[PDB]
């Protein structure tokens, strides 16, 4: 786990699941927010990588499901199974649910696990934000800017390679070795830009860097461009993303019951119109629209 400025975050191994278990299972409200491979979830080969579980503003669990390692390199941590994750859902699902943007995050969950849409129904901050201001972005990133006051960030790598003088004529060649600690130098060029709400984009920029610069310098090679795959993404860094997300989800969802109780107009149409169409929709496509 680690600590940064007022928010807990937890990566979940098979060791530390049952205490998961244990402060989902205390939570009267949760956010969920799912990991993928691409936005395309009816694609073949689209997988679910990862779950993001808060269980209030400032404390989170992330469930590694299909990470990998890139391009020979050892970090990933160990991914959970399928019914570690299924026990996670069948948890997270007796308590009430809040997601920004549901359509996508239930799609996922009956596409690559099965959950039932009957459990996966919960609240949707996009949709209730969309009543709140009808002209804002529909981004999560965005309204934690304007509701959460997060700081706005739009990343400067350091040398995780040491140089080493190696007798080689007769001379001493320099021979760059991958730091012993570069995970650790590549965890903090993320967090001197880390505002609780990092962007997808931006993530991926530092990701890709890491990588280029090692394949520039001999300590790795892959064939092309760094993908754009959330399962070669860093998890040490990439879980900070991903719970940030169902942090700020959770965050705005307290926002989102204040101005729904001043205005039960708009509670009104919220829940017997807006929620119950969004269910109609993202069922249909399920099916095929
Ligand atoms: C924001 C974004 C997400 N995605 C995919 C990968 C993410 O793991 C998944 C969930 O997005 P999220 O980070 O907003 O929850 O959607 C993209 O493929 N491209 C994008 O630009
Ligand atoms: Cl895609
Ligand atoms: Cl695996
Ligand atoms: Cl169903
Ligand atoms: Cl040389
Ligand atoms: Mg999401
Ligand atoms: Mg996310
Ligand atoms: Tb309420």
């Amino acid at each position: 786990h680690h600590h940064h400025h007022h928010r807990q975050y937890n990566l979940v191994t098979r060791e530390s699941l049952p205490q998961a278990l244990r402060r989902i299972e205390e939570a009267k409200r949760i956010a969920l927010d799912t990991e993928t491979t691409g936005l395309q979830i009816y694609l073949p080969g689209f997988e679910l990588v990862g779950l993001a579980v808060a269980v209030s503003p400032e404390e989170a669990y992330y469930f590694p499901y299909a990470h990998r390692d890139f391009a020979g390199l050892r970090y990933q941590p160990e991914n959970l199974s399928r019914e570690d994750l299924l026990r996670v859902l069948e948890l997270a699902f007796q308590r009430s649910v809040v997601y920004h943007n549901a359509a996508y995050d239930r799609q996922v969950l009956y596409r690559t696990l099965g959950i039932p849409f009957e459990r996966s129904y919960g609240n949707d901050t996009m949709i209730a934000l969309h009543l709140m201001d009808e002209n804002h972005s529909n981004s999560l990133k965005e309204w934690s800017k304007t509701l959460l006051g997060l700081e706005e960030s739009m990343p400067e790598l350091p040398s995780l390679t040491d140089v080493e003088l190696v007798d080689t004529r007769k001379y001493k060649k320099k021979v760059h070795k991958l730091a012993p600690d570069w995970l650790d130098r590549l965890k903090t060029a993320f967090l001197s830009v880390h505002n609780g709400g990092v962007s997808f984009a931006a993530l991926h920029k530092l990701v890709a860097q890491a990588f280029n610069t090692l394949k520039a310098r001999g300590i790795l090679y892959y064939p092309g461009s760094f993908p754009v795959d959330f399962r070669y993404f860093h998890v040490h860094l990439a879980h900070i993303y991903a719970l940030d997300d169902a942090m700020n989800t959770l965050a705005l969802w307290e926002h989102v019951e204040i101005f729904l109780q001043l205005h039960p107009q708009l509670e009104r149409l919220y829940l017997d119109i807006e929620l119950p169409v969004n269910d109609i929709m993202t069922r249909a496509s399920a099916r095929g629209v």
